[PDB]
């Protein structure tokens, strides 16, 4: 189609792949980081001892920022990543003349420093919801009158949402953005004539469906983030109401298991058709087959994956 064209679907589809895994990684952090808010959870309904439970708050407090702080260690290398990939590219274009190729560029540079924004805003909004979580169980072990109590867990839930809405800004933040950036790019394109006014189009079309998968990344992770934290104000609003404790252990046995549900839940989506989708996109573009899995290996696909959606592109005829 042009080698500029296709220098700038190889960066897009292998800033797509960077974003799969960083929305895994967070994924992960985000696992661990309800591990260890069900465990505190579980430990608060045992332990009395005042020198104790000072200790073992602590010890989850430092816990959960080593995950919190080695989570922005994978989006810094993540942006820096990021920069090499678009540099490359830059590379090829900067170099060449084209005020399409540069457009196009351009366009996915800015959109990619968005996505890394919102990773940002979402990983600020689990670590709020953690020290949230943990300061929650912290003064709920002091208190024994159900009103301050109740105080508590009102305070908790509304904070909790308060964040998850902000995240949910941000993200929605993200999304306008990102066509505000192809709506201009879309408009200045379309003054032009000739087929590389069109070929720009059509790649602008392509960029906006791949950085649909992106954004639905953050959006999967937010909404697992709001349904466990509901979750986690649910079993708080239990864990106070026990007599038996047994009965206790049990609600958070039940949390546990919903718990990994959602998370899996989230692991199900997370770009499991992203090989497909990229593979399809280039089947538009007139890739051959050789083509498209150099085109999905260096985008970060396995060789099942790559095998399958080339595949998958000729089990259906007309694609």
């Amino acid at each position: 189609m042009s080698e500029l064209a296709r220098k700038l679907l190889e960066a897009s589809t292998k800033l797509q792949r960077l974003n799969i895994r960083l929305a895994e990684a967070l994924l992960e952090a985000m696992a661990r980081l309800q591990e260890l808010n069900l465990e505190l959870v579980y430990l608060a309904v045992e332990l009395t001892d005042p020198k104790r439970i000072r200790d073992e708050i602590k010890e989850v407090k430092d816990k959960s920022k080593e995950i919190i702080r080695r989570a922005e260690k994978e989006i810094d290398d993540a942006a820096k990543e990021s920069e090499k990939i678009l540099e490359e590219a830059r590379e090829a274009i900067s170099g060449s003349g084209s005020y399409l190729a540069k457009l196009l560029l351009k366009a996915i540079a800015e959109t990619q420093d968005l996505n890394l924004r919102a990773a940002k805003a979402f990983l600020e909004a689990a670590a709020k919801l953690q020290e949230l979580n943990i300061r929650a169980v912290e003064l709920l072990v002091k208190l024994y009158d159900p009103a301050t109590i109740r105080e508590a867990l009102e305070h908790a839930k509304r904070r909790s949402k308060e964040i998850i809405d902000e995240a949910e800004r941000a993200i929605r933040a993200a999304k306008r953005e990102s066509e505000r950036i192809i709506e201009e790019a879309r408009r200045l394109i379309e003054k032009g004539s000739g087929s590389g006014s069109e070929l720009a189009r059509e790649l602008l079309r392509a960029h906006a469906q791949l950085q649909r998968l992106n954004l639905e990344l953050l959006r999967e992770l937010l909404r697992a983030l709001a349904q466990l934290q509901e979750l986690n104000l649910d079993l708080l609003r239990l864990a106070s109401e026990l007599t038996d404790p047994d009965e206790a252990r049990k609600a958070i046995a039940r949390s546990k298991r919903e718990s990994k549900r959602i998370v899996e839940d989230a692991e199900r989506g997370g770009g499991t058709f992203a090989c497909r989708i990229a593979a399809k996109i280039a089947a538009e573009f007139g890739y051959s087959e050789e083509q498209i899995k150099e085109l999905l290996k260096n985008a970060g696909c396995s060789e099942d994956e790559a095998r399958d959606a080339v595949e998958y592109l000729r089990s259906r005829p007309g694609l």
